[PDB]
């Protein structure tokens, strides 16, 4: 999964063709250290959708652009735009957004 390390890497990420799934995570996170390995799971299962990760904490530019209102938030992008977030840690939540992530791509 790979972790993004500036809002140039993330913009030119997000801005691409291919679907990228984001989870947008920080050390004051309850569940998001819990949930990570699953979504690590997911990224074997997927390998054509691109996984990647944002520390809120590290990354403000990104976190003032990305606006999530909840810890953790998991956002789906396709060529600039969100298509959809999920908000929490819920394993069926996050694999369902999967399912249909990688259907599109």
């Amino acid at each position: 999964v790979k972790a993004i390390e500036s809002y140039d890497e993330w913009k030119t990420l997000t801005s691409g063709s291919d679907v990228v799934v984001v989870d947008y995570w920080a050390t004051w996170c309850g569940p998001c250290k819990m949930i990570s390995p699953h979504f690590a799971k997911l990224e074997g299962k997927f390998p054509n959708v691109k996984f990647a990760k944002v520390d809120v904490e590290e990354q403000e530019d990104i976190a003032k652009e990305a606006q999530i209102k909840a810890m953790p938030t998991f956002v789906a992008y396709k060529d600039g735009k969100v298509i959809e977030t999920v908000t929490g840690a819920v394993p069926a939540k996050i694999n369902a957004l999967l399912d249909k992530v990688a259907a599109h791509h």
